[PDB]
């Protein structure tokens, strides 16, 4: 039986590959403080001060905290990671455990200038999920807080906030209050654990892999097409340029002019930005230039954006504005920190069958051309889905988060999470967690006023979370060897994704999972 | 049933994967022309001539032909052996399964200058296998004729000879003649098909992966050892050197005085040749400078000689003169061919175990000290095995031979192949084929000679070797990423173990087993 002399649970981690399953799983220690002192509390900005009317919020900063796990290295070391995307085309979740156990309460009080910590054996924490999603769902906007990658650090658990409809920095009057406490949670003393088991809607294969084809491709090169293309409008070798219709089978002299069953994925244009600083423009265009759209009145950067090739062939340098997921590398700041710092990702792969970020979809004609009036054809910048049309999802990373919550609506178009991810409607619930507050002692004479004296105080606990991975096995004919990701040969200062002589863990780069090839 | 106008066997080559087992198997066609008109011959070379003492042998090439598919890029393509060295630690063979099938016999004859070529339906070709091991096995010392590393290839079947005793060019008493006639054969005509099954006994899984620990860093970095060493045997800082014996322990300040369990594989020295040019001494020391051994009067050069490490940290450019495994570049010349066509193998990986070829194995005392007399050491070349003495095999290649037959003596130590591979007792057998002798007109009287005259003839078909291969799955706890075998992500000409424009396929660099680490 439990008690406060017998622990709650065992420290649990693993990655277990078996067959075609890959069950991965974690355990973190965790603290747990006390926030807003115990109070919900309406936080607002508006555009009096400072901030501009895109800025502008309204909602409500709660007590409670929550775990968030949405990121993959989370659940997956460098190593692990690494058997994944080498070996396997696809991977989906199935289900996943969750635990929180051996929970520590302990009471801190302040004398004079000295601190000191006692164990607080009586006290409880409180804990629900929200299993109706019934809640404002704060998972999925790529917040800090997830547990580290690294098992032995300790982190703090996050404070839970939402937003609501607003008008400037006031309430509208379909703005929504939640009060957490009015759900059902479930209270627990040193002794007690907590455990809850999700399992995942049928989600496809997030495609780890690159396609071998460009989609432009596909044809034979030996053979000609039956089908004709007009090649010239206009009489060819004469002194005249008297205008004749003449038609030719596209064939491997030129495939560009061939019929294709197929369009690239739609686009929507970035502005193009150089590593090389003499290349880009002197000025600040960073938010003039950028690609935003416009709801309700403000402005929002269109960030990441929907996935496009970061760049076309030989140039590495450019990247689109706004359109690449950015990783920091370890101790980087929050403001105007050097390019130095930060991590870009890249989609190198999806070239094939995306277009490229910083360039034009194509070009249709703008006019009906006459005797008199030259054909003038206009650019395409940005262009929605047509039939016939194929596209790549974006990358996943090690970095980065694993699912989104898919948006309750009448209508959607490929419900795919743009920052990357499994698009979910009824993703994994999140879990709200806080510390019962304790009064301080009341007055001996009855006073109506809610009492405002509480015993300072926090927690910490171990928390475990382990999910059932789904493995698509690469089945491949291709005779000569594949990309694999690799660490590199040569001799370093320390080790990647290893702690450095301060004990500080971190990671060189971001690592994406496609090095596979497949047929397009 | 079996007739001119049915096919004997389907063409398959695959590799599939289940489990811990991988399940290879090829497919080629070959030709098999007339060797020695049909005759055994004697066939010697002595000293007499510019030959030197080395160079003599006494021996037989007979009219028989042999497969061999002892190299394991006939089995594996570079994309099969990729899947094999990154995922796995060891794995060795367990079964395999041989077929001939599809066999034409043709007849070719001369007329003035024009040749013609016809089926011949009714002459037959002669296969047996050398179950019990009657005949010197001639299969394990890396001749060329084995299959072909790419399937579209058509190669030659060698001819079979063997060596026997000698004495100069002169056979002594013990020399022994074998008639391979007079061994059962099956007789094959063109809707007849072979079939044999061979299994493996059982030999330890090649070892695949590297030591992330050399043998002389398994202490603990941390803690002193609770032994002692001499550290000093003169006085310190004192006026005079009066000698005074002081111990100390050894720890993390000094780790090469602490005590260890284990010492480094075996030595045998090589000459050390850099791939500079003006490093090398300017003379030809090839031969003359060589590591050679030497039986019964004729010095043999010792290549590639017992497992050792190819350099030590930060030389790329020593390798040992007959240290390393040399393959050649596609279209390589065999004599006196440059230094860049050769692609030299290189042990990296067994520094940790073994010794470095090209350096001493240690230093030892040469004499009794005295106060009189200084302590004087001299260096060891060649040490042999010594008790509490570890070592790693050389590693096998994609272009390396596969296994070895182990000689039949009355005792042999740690008997696995110099050149890397398993060594077996009972190796797979080796197949001889022939084309039935077809004699031309004899005749109308009787003579007793024998028939000098034959039809001029040659066959063809189809060969399939399937061999079953038991994986030892990686199993480890490395946080950090491996190193993995890739292909290069850069741009090309032509792409790697591919054909190029002209349709030759090529390998561009030997492909190593060892990729993965354990723990030493």
């Amino acid at each position: 039986a439990d008690g406060v002399g017998s622990s709650s649970g065992n420290w649990h981690c693993d990655s277990t590959w078996l067959g075609d399953r890959v069950i991965t799983t974690s355990t973190r220690t965790w603290a747990l403080p006390t926030y807003n002192n115990h109070l919900y509390k309406q936080i607002s900005n508006g555009t009096s001060g400072g901030s501009t009317n895109d800025n502008t919020y309204f909602g409500y900063s709660t007590p409670w905290g929550y775990f968030d796990f949405n990121r993959f290295h989370c659940h997956f070391s460098p190593r692990d990671w690494q058997r994944l995307i080498n070996n396997n085309w696809g991977f989906r979740p199935k289900r996943l455990n969750f635990k929180l156990f051996n929970i520590q309460v302990k009471e801190v009080t302040q004398n004079e200038g000295t601190k000191t910590i006692a164990n607080n054996l009586t006290s409880t924490i409180q804990v629900f999920t929200d299993s109706e999603y019934q809640l404002p769902y704060v998972l999925g906007s790529a917040h800090q807080g997830c547990l580290p990658p690294f098992p032995a650090d300790v982190f703090m658990i996050p404070q839970y906030g939402y937003l609501t409809l607003n008008n400037g920095s006031q309430a509208v009057g379909r703005s929504s209050f939640y009060c957490l406490e009015y759900f059902p949670s479930q209270m627990l003393r040193t002794g007690n654990n907590f455990e809850f088991s999700y399992q995942f809607e049928d989600v496809p294969f997030h495609s780890s892999y690159a396609h071998s084809q460009s989609l432009d491709r596909l044809m034979n090169p030996l053979i000609d097409q039956y089908l004709y293309y007009l090649s010239r409008t206009q009489s060819t070798g004469g002194t005249a340029g008297t205008q004749q219709l003449l038609f030719s089978q596209a064939g491997p002299n030129n495939m560009s002019a061939q019929a294709k069953n197929w369009l690239p994925g739609p686009c929507y244009r970035q502005q193009r930005v150089s590593t090389t600083l003499s290349q880009n423009n002197n000025s600040n265009f960073a938010w003039t230039g950028a690609t935003k759209y416009h709801l309700n009145g403000r402005d929002s950067l269109v960030n990441p954006g929907v996935a496009m090739a970061t760049h076309k062939d030989d140039e590495e340098r450019f990247f689109p504005s706004s359109g690449v997921l950015m990783f920091g590398k370890q101790g980087a700041g929050k403001d105007n920190v050097d390019y130095s710092s930060v991590m870009l990702t890249s989609e190198e792969e999806i070239k094939t069958t995306n277009p490229v970020a910083t360039e034009q979809y194509g070009v249709v004609a703008d006019n009906l051309q006459q005797q008199n009036a030259a054909p003038i054809v206009g650019a395409v910048n940005s262009q929605g889905a047509l039939p016939g049309m194929v596209w790549q999802n974006r990358d996943v990373y090690l970095q980065g988060p694993i699912w989104a919550k898919i948006p309750h609506t009448d209508g959607n178009f490929h419900p795919s999470p743009l920052m990357g991810g499994f698009g979910l409607k009824h993703p994994p619930p999140q879990i709200l967690i806080k510390n019962t507050p304790v009064p301080a002692d009341p007055p001996t004479t009855f006073s109506q006023a809610k009492l405002a004296s509480f015993i300072t105080q926090y927690s910490t606990g171990q928390v475990s979370v382990e999910i059932e991975w789904e493995l698509q096995k690469e089945n491949s004919k291709r005779w000569n060897p594949e990309i694999q990701y690799t660490s590199n040969y040569y001799k370093s200062t320390n080790v990647d994704f290893a702690v450095n002589t301060d004990g500080t863990y971190s990671e060189p780069r971001p690592i994406g999972t496609r090095y596979l090839t497949r047929n397009l």
